């Protein structure tokens, strides 16, 4: 029975990843931040399911460091990773999947908000993704090679639409970037001990219409196939192949999930 | 039950793309072009195993005229489609795997540079466009109540000719051209929700390798062919107008 | 003085190219198809400017044989490039600049062999028939007579990547062309022959798109890169594109 | 007179590039961290040939705070571009060329890590947002009357990072983290004429302290010229980008390389 450890796992495409993982035989560390209820209630539904095949872990992925000698970031995420090797004895699936995602313009208090949305932009989308690895890939050279697992797969949530940008997205942006960077570096890296590392990236899943109707209507109407968002699992089920053993060969890619989206000009 | 169309299905990758699909219940018309042996046997194991499941074309897919008035390459690629639907109604799957690989040096005969020209680029670039434009005609005149529910186009590209194999050009070229043809599909045909992905083997069944940073070996055939198969599936009909590698990281190597 | 070929100089992008190159002080052979009233205008303007410093040949790009035994575009390509060395005995520049850009829809006939013949044949079949029989006369060139800075420029577009619904077989020739450039540069690499892209957006329209300026560009705009990137200057640069979009290449629908 | 700010100018790449625009009528605003008697004597020689075309600024661009209230990062950022309108009142061209490179390995001390991602992320990615925000903001504010004709911003990027160099993830993130900036940044300040590009080396004055044949395998691996380039080789392309004859291009990178990013193992 493998472990999966899923990031941002409370809701919409994380929670829609831990399921699909579950689904097939795993068994789920799901990682939340504020979203404490979602996450027990999804743990819940799952060990009701599969008794011990769920727990949750609460942590904050912004580069900053918290309240205990102060805790950084990386030993955050060192813990995340040991969490699993504690409960179940292994972690052979990581999901970078929590993100924050919020406008920082170039164009037009601001001290704090400029410093505190660099750490979190790029702790949750980039940095603590690559402690997370770290650590994960320090766990398995540290199991003897009898031991270890068959099939190690770390999966980066990226964005399809990021070579396009999002006008006034540009931290958000350059974390993707860097997330990307991650991906092809920790694959190659990580290659001699058989631990696969791609990217997925959506590119418009479960819209928020916090807008006129007529606005969400817009958006979707872009997207060259079906002319609209896709559902949680029409992501997350590429997260699941990526993790499977059909997909052994395939390390240091992207798959986009976007129906097209990153095809369209203004 | 659907039916995929499978170039070059007769051996290696091809025939595995073609067992792959059959043992997801796929109805398969096997093409290939001097393989008949090949082709037939492999059609004889699949209507074995599932009566009626299996058939064979044969076709010449260089950018060239045959013989019986001159027939077209793309009256050819019609036709390969019109098998499908004289036979079981139907093309759910088009998987464009045939393709030529062989030197066209720039630095250092008339006959084999036009020859290699029209094979080179028939096999890779022009017979997918024409095989494509076929496919899409069939599914825009069939009725929106009759039509499938998965209409998934495979084109197999190269996941290393980013980094051309010195000597290859033309070949590379074609490649290029191939990918520029996913792109292109995948837009034209979303109104009628024909998904046209493709997929980039780096090394594969070799008959070099410990540059491979994964395993330091060539893929299998079916390391490749499982990834065709999911792209094909209802799993992934949000997926269309990409490309998925599939080279255990050799692209990401350097000199 | 160097020579510099381009292919569809007649007008437009390809008329910009050979002027920016006249000034930097090449000789220029202007290749046109169907233009020969424009081409021949440009290379009075030029000779006048500086005697013997331009002179024009016709050639079909296009995929197809013609009449004179037929001749095939490889031979075409190969005179094309010989005209070079008949008339100032070198080539120093190719531009594969000459373009055919039309529709050919998947959705709603030898019209389908003509476009492909000619839409293939002057964006990526030319082209590599062009850049072989150049590499050739270099390679053929005593090492101590050759020059200093071959440099060859395919015309790609920035756009292709966002394909322009309707014109597939287009696209996909750009995409071979995008191959020629990766594939040339390394082969002739050891020719000391850089071999780049440069790829438009929107130029010199036949707009409120384009981030910047919200305008499609001029011709000096997008000529003026192709200059740079043949000056001594760029003599490390090989087997890349630049983007001349003014940012429209960033932008989603 | 235009005024070009370049981080990370006083030597190698920054040097070369700061030369290049200073050729071209630029008055330059050398910045440096460690390297100040380099910087200072580039700043001597080229007022020597033009007065007042050259000052220096110091700054630490890692993403920490600094001593004197703690000073951060992004002050530190905008009194670099402050230093260049104070000096001349005006800056026309923003060079990121600033930049950290030492191995962050995945596979086997409390300081050196947080050390090193502030310093990596900071000088490749956070620096240069900071920079180009702060850069942004000056000319947004300058009535558009008074702003200059040709604004650009060009960022140093790396043509080989998409073939990772085994053991430096940090740095090759924080570049991926550069090429996002590029492309966000270009369209973002396209309504102020403010062009964006990168410029991405492969090999460039390669530092040769190994033995010479492993020197010289490293640079035999480029397909043309085996070789590594030069500073100019690089520089020239950097000033060409900030010409008016490039005032189309934006949003970009131009690789210079020499093809290496060509090559397979
Ligand atoms: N949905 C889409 O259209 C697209 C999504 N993506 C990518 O897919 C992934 C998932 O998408 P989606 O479901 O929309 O993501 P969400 O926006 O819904 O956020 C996912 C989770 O990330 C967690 N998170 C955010 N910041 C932090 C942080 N500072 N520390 C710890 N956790 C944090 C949150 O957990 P909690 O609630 O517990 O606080 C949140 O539930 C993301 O990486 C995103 O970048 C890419 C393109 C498009
Ligand atoms: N194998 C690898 O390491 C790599 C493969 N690829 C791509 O994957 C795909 C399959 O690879 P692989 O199995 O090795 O392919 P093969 O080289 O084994 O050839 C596949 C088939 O293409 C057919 N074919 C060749 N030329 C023509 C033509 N003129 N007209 C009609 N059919 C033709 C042949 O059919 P027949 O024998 O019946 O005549 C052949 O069996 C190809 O598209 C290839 O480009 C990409 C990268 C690497
Ligand atoms: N303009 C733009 O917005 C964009 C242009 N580009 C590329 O830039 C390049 C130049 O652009 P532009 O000036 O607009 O090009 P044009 O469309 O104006 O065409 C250039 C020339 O190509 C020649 N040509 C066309 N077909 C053939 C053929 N079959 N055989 C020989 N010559 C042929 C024509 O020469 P003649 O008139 O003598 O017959 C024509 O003058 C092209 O490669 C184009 O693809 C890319 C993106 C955008
Ligand atoms: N040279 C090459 O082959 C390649 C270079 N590049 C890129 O090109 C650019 C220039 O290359 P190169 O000349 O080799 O760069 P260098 O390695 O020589 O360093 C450039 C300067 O960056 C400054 N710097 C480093 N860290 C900081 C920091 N923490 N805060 C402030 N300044 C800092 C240093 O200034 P000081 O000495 O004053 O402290 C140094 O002089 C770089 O961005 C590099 O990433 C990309 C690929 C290849
Ligand atoms: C907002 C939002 C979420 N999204 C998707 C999106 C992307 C990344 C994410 N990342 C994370 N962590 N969480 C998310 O919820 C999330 C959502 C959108 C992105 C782009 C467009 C879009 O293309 N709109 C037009 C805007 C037109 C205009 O303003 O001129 C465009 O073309 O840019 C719409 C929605
Ligand atoms: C030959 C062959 C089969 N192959 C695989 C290959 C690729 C595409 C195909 N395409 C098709 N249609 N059929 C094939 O059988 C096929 C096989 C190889 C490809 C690359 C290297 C390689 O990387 N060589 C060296 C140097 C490459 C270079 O010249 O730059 C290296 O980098 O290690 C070796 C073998
Ligand atoms: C037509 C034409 C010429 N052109 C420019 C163009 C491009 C390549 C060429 N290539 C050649 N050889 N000759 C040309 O004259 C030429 C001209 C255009 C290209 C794109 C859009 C455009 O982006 N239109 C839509 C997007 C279309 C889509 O989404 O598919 C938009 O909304 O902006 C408009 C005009
Ligand atoms: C080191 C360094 C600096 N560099 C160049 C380089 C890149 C970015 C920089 N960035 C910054 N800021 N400063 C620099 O001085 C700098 C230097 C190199 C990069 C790649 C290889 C290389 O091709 N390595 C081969 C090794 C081959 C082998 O030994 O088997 C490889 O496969 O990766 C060598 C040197």
């Amino acid at each position: 029975v493998p472990v999966a450890l899923v990031t941002g796992a409370a809701k919409r495409l994380g929670r829609s990843i831990a399921e699909g993982l579950h689904a097939e035989g795993y068994a789920v560390c799901l990682h939340y931040h504020r979203s404490a209820a979602e996450a027990n209630a999804l743990s819940a539904t799952l060990n009701a399911r599969r008794p011990n095949s769920a727990i949750t872990v609460q942590a904050d992925l912004s580069n900053v460091a918290t309240a205990p000698a102060p805790v950084t970031l990386f030993t955050r995420c060192a813990e995340l990773v040991a969490a699993c090797y504690t409960h179940w004895g292994r972690c052979d699936v990581l999901v970078n999947n929590a993100s924050s995602f919020y406008p920082t313009p170039l164009l037009r208090g601001d001290r704090e908000a400029m410093e505190t949305a660099t750490a979190d932009l790029f702790g949750s989308n980039a940095i603590a993704p690559y402690f997370l690895i770290k650590a994960f890939a320090h766990r398995v050279a540290g199991t003897p090679a009898k031991h270890r697992g068959t099939n190690y797969s770390i999966i980066n949530m990226v964005d399809a639409m990021t070579n396009q940008p999002l006008l006034g997205y540009t931290i958000y942006t350059m974390a993707k970037g860097a997330l990307e960077g991650l991906t092809r570096s920790a694959a190659l890296e990580l290659a001699p001990l058989q631990i696969r590392v791609n990217g997925v990236g959506p590119g418009l899943s479960v819209l928020v219409d916090d807008m006129p109707p007529a606005v969400w209507e817009g958006h979707r109407s872009k997207v060259p196939l079906y002319q609209r968002d896709s559902s949680a699992a029409e992501v997350s089920d590429v997260v699941i192949f990526l993790c499977s053993s059909k997909a052994k060969y395939i390390t240091g890619t992207c798959v986009k999930v976007d129906g097209g989206y990153s095809l369209t000009r203004a």
